């Protein structure tokens, strides 16, 4: 499967043409199957040259002699094919060699709003796309959501800091190529309650198979009984799991009943049986008195007899029957059903699951769209999760290289007409001095944290569509803090990559929840996920570096945490070039949301164009779907101005 490698590395079916390649090439598509044989060929060839050496550019004569007969007959169809590939991210992107050198004379002018991920693979296409590129940042540094705290040989990301799975992830070819130092997650996460003890094994995997469970349950009611409409209201994934956790309260509590009843019957049974049986014992000393009492005693004590002896076999026999009932009374009392479904204790450590999520999502279950919030389930890339051991800044850092990056510039108001685009910028540093940038198109990844934000932080005149800030409004933004420690020594077991911290209460559940032991340096990463993730932002970074050392000093024992020489804090929400760490689909919104985002804003021709990751569908709220939604902008505006 040598080209079907590549085929799949690409989020492509190495069997078949997609929708769009079918739309491009409709020829093809709609005509001799054996062309379409070789289409799909010459496609996942290019691309396998392309993967098994991203760091040069692979230009059309150079896939063209090194494809083979019959294919590299049919030059026509290769540079079809290789110029598709191009114009769409699908090679020659990220930091490469180029082999043949940029057009000195740049075609169109268009402005970038921001120096993100997103922003900065936006620009390297359109640039190597012979094309006049310009991006304004507010900040004085590029990666915009991808930070990295460097100082010393100590390194730590505020910011992205995982790689999901490498196959079929586009960072995997950007890894290649800016050297960047990966590295797996080990799945040993050792959980430690309030106190600081270590939670068992059994119960650490006892609860952790009910997290599933739940999930799968929410997942069955909103995906088969349709579960996701209640009082006219979507219903939200924390508002479903509360549900599905109050029936298997109830069902508990049932089994309890029964089981009581069972007890309450046997003993009614039981006081009965003795009742006769003391009504037998006063019977016999009708008879075993009475007796030795007439000539004809010879058969009066000899009838008698069976009388008296037939009165005990049935005293000492009820006591048979009268057995088989103090088992079963010791034995049920012996074997109660679970008293309760979580005890106070197993509830907290679901807690940590569930905050484990409010991570994930960046937001509070009880926001999420039950049914909506994990619809990019089914894009996820193969392989395991990775770190970025050398700083996930190393990637943004090599994307700026030989860009025309403008920081400290803030855009406060971007015009577009019929012809022309206009993009108002004010210097951070001075906003006194302003600057007026022209173009003929605009690209606006801006995070949607942003575009939220009221007042409006830029103007946009024309206004925003309504399609277009409805979207906006009805989309989530999440928020996520970490506390970076810098210690000078290791007192942490150095083979464990992250363990987790329980909290006390389902509020708190995500307040320093979990510890990341990532880095070389001596440092670990507390995060801050859920309720916690805001509230905590209004706390000093002392109390708040202070909290974590008592909860490391509860793990690891006092006098063995020693002072942190250098502590970092991220308040994303606060930041006001973010306003928030990533999007998540919010009850009562739909991935669909994440198509209108990127939808262009078009006066009679597309002007406004949108990128981010927050207008990527199926790659939501990450530095490779921030990437993608850059490429895919990248070709969108240079068929619209290149064609
Ligand atoms: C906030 C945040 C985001 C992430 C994050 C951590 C944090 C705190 N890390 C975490 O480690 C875990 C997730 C994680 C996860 F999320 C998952 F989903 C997952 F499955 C995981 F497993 C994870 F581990 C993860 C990670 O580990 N792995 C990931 O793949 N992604 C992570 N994210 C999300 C990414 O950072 C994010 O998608 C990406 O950064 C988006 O980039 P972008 O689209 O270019 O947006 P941008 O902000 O960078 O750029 C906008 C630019 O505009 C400028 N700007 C602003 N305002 C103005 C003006 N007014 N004028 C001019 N300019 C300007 C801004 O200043 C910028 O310069």
């Amino acid at each position: 499967s040598g080209v079907e490698g590549a085929a799949f590395q690409s989020r492509l079916p190495h069997d078949r043409m997609t929708s769009q390649e079918a739309a491009c090439f409709p020829d093809i598509i709609s005509g001799p199957q054996q062309t379409q044989k070789v289409f799909l060929f010459i496609r996942n060839r290019t691309l396998q040259l392309w993967l098994d050496n991203p760091k040069i550019q692979l230009t059309f004569e150079a896939t063209l002699q090194q494809l083979e007969a019959p294919y590299n007959s049919d030059t026509v169809l290769v540079h079809r094919v290789h110029s598709y590939l191009e114009r769409h991210g699908l090679i020659n992107f990220g930091i490469y060699k180029r082999i043949k050198p940029l057009p000195t004379k740049k075609t169109g002018k268009v402005i970038i709003i921001g120096s993100g991920v997103s922003g900065l693979a936006a620009a390297r296409q359109l640039q190597s796309f012979g094309m006049d590129v310009t991006l304004l940042e507010a900040r004085d540094r590029v990666g915009g959501r991808v930070a990295t705290f460097r100082k010393g040989n100590y390194v730590a990301d505020l910011g992205a800091m995982v790689v999901t799975g490498l196959g079929g992830n586009p960072m995997a070819v950007v890894s290649k190529q800016v050297n960047m130092e990966l590295a797996k997650i080990k799945q040993k996460c050792p959980l430690y309650e309030a106190n600081g003890q270590a939670v068992p094994k059994e119960k650490d995997e006892m609860v952790e198979q009910e997290f599933n469970r739940l999930l799968e349950a929410t997942s069955y009611l909103s995906h088969q009984l349709d579960f996701n409409v209640l009082n006219n209201k979507p219903v939200s994934l924390g508002q479903a799991l509360e549900v599905v956790i109050q029936l298997q309260e109830k069902h508990v509590k049932d089994e309890q009943i029964e089981h009581w009843k069972k007890i309450v019957k046997t003993q009614e049974e039981l006081k009965e049986l003795l009742n006769k049986m003391v009504n037998l014992k006063e019977k016999i000393k009708e008879l075993h008195q009475q007796y030795k009492e007439d000539i004809t005693a010879e058969f009066l004590v000899k009838s008698k007899h069976r009388d008296l002896t037939a009165l005990c076999k049935e005293y000492d026999e009820l006591a048979e029957t009268q057995g088989k009932l103090e088992e079963k009374l010791q034995e049920l009392e012996a074997n109660p059903p679970s008293d309760v479904y979580l005890s106070s204790r197993d509830r907290q450590i679901l807690d940590w699951h569930f905050a484990n999520l409010e991570f994930a999502n960046a937001t509070p279950l009880s926001t999420l769209s039950l049914k909506h919030w994990d619809q990019d389930d089914d894009f996820e890339f193969t392989g395991s999760h990775l770190t970025v051991r050398n700083g996930y800044s190393c990637v943004p850092v090599a994307l700026a290289e030989g860009l025309d990056i403008k920081l400290n510039t803030a855009v406060r108001q971007v015009r577009y007409t019929a012809s022309g685009c206009e993009v108002i910028a004010v210097n951070t540093r001075s906003t006194s001095q302003t600057f007026i940038y022209k173009c003929d198109a605009v690209l606006c990844t801006l995070p949607l944290g942003v575009l939220k934000q009221q007042p409006p932080a830029v103007q946009f005149v024309p206004p925003l569509p309504e399609w277009k800030t409805s979207a906006v409004q009805r989309m989530g933004f999440g928020n996520l803090n970490k506390v970076v420690l810098c210690f000078d020594r290791v007192f942490w077991d150095p083979s464990v990559n992250l363990f987790g911290h329980v909290g006390s209460t389902t509020a708190s559940r995500g307040e320093l929840f979990l510890f990341w032991n990532l880095y070389k340096a001596p440092i670990l990463l507390a995060l801050v996920a859920g309720e916690a993730a805001g509230i905590m932002e209004n706390i000093s970074d002392d109390v708040i570096v202070g909290r974590c050392l008592a909860i490391l000093k509860g793990i690891f024992g006092s006098s063995a945490v020693p002072q942190p020489k250098e502590t970092v804090v991220s308040r994303w929400r606060a930041d006001p070039w973010a306003r928030g760490s990533y999007s998540y689909v919010a009850a009562g919104s739909s991935g669909n949301d994440y198509d209108l985002m990127a939808q262009p804003i078009t006066p009679p021709i597309p002007r406004l164009f949108f990128a981010g990751e927050h207008t990527i569908r199926n790659y939501p709220a990450t530095v490779h779907g921030a990437l993608l939604s850059g490429l895919r902008e990248a070709g969108r505006i240079a068929d619209q101005f290149l064609g």
